[PDB]
């Protein structure tokens, strides 16, 4: 892949395989690694990651939605995936014919499954149990029995497993999240048999409890070098190693009078004569409005973004006339100087998560692994 | 194209066709529109949008960079383009083989371009000017002078039009405005010749004094129903037809008793026995964290978010229980109330133009025109 504008993200994959390596070091020999790739990689790529992941130790790997796991198949994973989230039962007989596990957490789900499919592929079915995130799960035993039979009663469906999901996992609190787990204990007691897969920890329940992990943990934000939550980022067992850096280059380097205005609505005056440098990225790539008086990176000092945002470009302020393709990085490191994910997380007002992932299909991705670039993931490309 | 979840944007080619034919009826006959398209059609689908355009009237279109126009190209557009964004030198060939125009503002760029490229095909060129906004543009008579110059001397260089964009042709207030204005009829009298296509005017200024546009106007986000500004929404010569909606399904019910919390951090308790819908639509679809405190409408009447939203779904408070599947609209009308883009963009506190950009590449964008779905875009599919 190439692309025609000085602008990309670069992403790290040796520093994904190391916090996933790292995790298989820490936990027991017996249990599974599932690698969440949902929402492309949480921006930095499915397909690139998810092969890295397996690489260094994942076995499984976890979507959002069937069209997430269908594109890892065509794009040549083999490895088991799992759907996290609602699935049409008239989707089943498609999602069993690609190996895709389901989630279900409704009785008449797989009421309408059933009628709908006959074989000769098997279905693994993962149950979800709601113990206090109030999204997705089952609630009560009635309903809990009700599922375990229907899939007992089908020939070519298979309880392959059964899991939750934390709320508070990441809080240094651990209240609500003993709750959880307990009645976690409590709910897996409905089942006649305990299925062959059982989870529940996400990357903060398994980084600060790893001996209450169960059968499988399901790793994603810190896979990819953040931590789910600043108060729990001195708690974590081993560094993790952010993969993520965003970077542009300036197109155009000018001098502003005293008086002269810069931007929409004229909101930014020239205090000084000041050189101003224009950047090729915008809101459209994710580099939201808000973000406009962050700074970013010029030949290792920060720069203010002047004046408002425009969809594909911004104005900063520059220390002296820099030559034009003088490289401009908006998060990652310049020398001594360096901007995480996590700043601009607190700039934004939002979580770390949030930020790779509103990085836009406008932003090309190129990959390193071994130290070495392995590829360039151009989206509008050709 | 097909996708397997319940979510996706509507897009209504109809309101599109109208908003510009409009605007063709408004303009002196002899004045073209160039149809901006940038940005995925401020995420509406860059081909879809332009072929609609084009069959409303308009005669060329406009996009960011270079990649855009060249997908443009591949998905058989082959009205002219231009670029209204910066280039490499490099790629000036490859424009030139694609017919596609490119904008210059530097003379050091074009030295660079003339030493690579001989010929045969010709190069459309258009000088930005800075009058203003403090973006891109030569600022200077010596350094136009000498762009025209180089220009000249190259027999595959043209200069087919001039332009200049203005920063608050949106505000009710014409003091900055006139100052630009005023400024580029006294920059034009430095170009020895006046090039074929002279342009300045956006959407905002377009429609308040199409008088002022010369022989071509750059129409963006008013071609899509949006409002330039909210102050100029009572100045406008036409209604806008709003051609972006978007809407999900509810993949799960349920009834909680008071005291239950839901979603991350547990920031939401159910105060009595209230039922909670969960839907399949989150931050890594473009419905930021943001929202929380937002409303989406089910059956008519507005529901509340309740808790954080989730990567890739939330929940709502719901009037009672409703049946699984029930439609949920986020941007939109459902029987007499309704959700504008400007209503998301003031919860977000930022402008209309941000929001539909930010609808990700993982919601598939479902075509109407003559009131028939048209096509379906999955962005993620096969
Ligand atoms: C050079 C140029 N011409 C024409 C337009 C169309 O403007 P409008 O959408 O208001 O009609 C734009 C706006 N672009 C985006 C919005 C920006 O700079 O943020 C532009 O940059
Ligand atoms: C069911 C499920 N399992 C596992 C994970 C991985 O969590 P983490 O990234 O914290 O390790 C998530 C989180 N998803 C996104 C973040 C959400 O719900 O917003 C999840 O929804």
């Amino acid at each position: 892949n190439d692309f025609h504008r000085d602008t990309w993200a670069e992403v790290d994959l040796d520093a994904i395989y190391d916090n996933v390596e790292n995790l298989r070091r820490l936990l027991p020999d017996d249990t599974h690694i599932m690698a969440v790739v949902k929402a492309n990689a949480y921006g930095h790529g499915d397909v690139q990651v998810a092969r890295t992941a397996l690489e260094a130790g994942a076995s499984r790997l976890a979507v959002a939605f069937l069209d997430e796991a269908l594109a890892l198949r065509e794009k040549g994973i083999e490895a088991p995936i799992l759907v996290l989230g609602a699935s049409r039962p008239a989707d089943a007989a498609l999602a069993a014919q690609q190996r895709i596990a389901l989630t279900v957490f409704r009785s008449d789900w797989l009421e309408e499954a059933s009628a709908l499919y006959s074989g000769p592929f098997p279905i693994h079915f993962h149950l979800k149990m709601d113990t206090g995130m109030g999204r997705l799960g089952v609630k009560d035993e009635e309903e809990t029995k009700r599922i375990v039979a229907l899939i007992e009663r089908h020939p070519h469906f298979v309880l392959e497993g059964l899991y939750t999901h934390f709320a508070t996992a990441d809080e240094v609190n651990t209240d609500y999240f003993s709750y959880q787990y307990t009645r976690f204990l409590h709910m897996l007691e409905w089942l006649p048999s305990r299925p062959p897969l059982v989870h529940c920890a996400n990357s903060a329940a398994s980084l600060r409890f790893p001996d209450r992990t169960f059968n499988m943990v399901r790793f994603g934000i810190a896979m990819y070098g953040l931590a789910p939550s600043p108060g729990i980022k001195p708690l974590l067992p081993y560094p993790l190693k952010e993969a993520f850096s965003l970077h542009s280059r300036l197109v155009h380097v000018k001098k502003l009078q005293p008086g002269e205005k810069v931007s929409y609505g004229a909101t930014y005056t020239a205090q000084t004569e000041e050189w101003i440098g224009t950047i090729p990225i915008g809101y459209a790539d994710g580099w939201l409005r808000r973000l406009q008086h962050f700074h970013v990176l010029v030949d290792g000092q920060k720069a203010p973004i002047v004046g408002r945002i425009c969809m594909d470009q911004c104005m900063i302020r520059l220390p002296g006339p820099l030559p034009v393709g003088t490289k401009v990085t908006l998060i990652g490191r310049q020398g001594d100087e360096v901007i995480s994910i996590d700043d601009v997380a607190r700039h934004l007002e939002t979580i770390n998560y949030e930020v790779p992932c509103t990085i836009s299909y406008r932003v090309p991705r190129i990959f390193f692994r071994h130290k070495r670039i392995m590829e360039v993931r151009n989206a509008i490309g050709r």
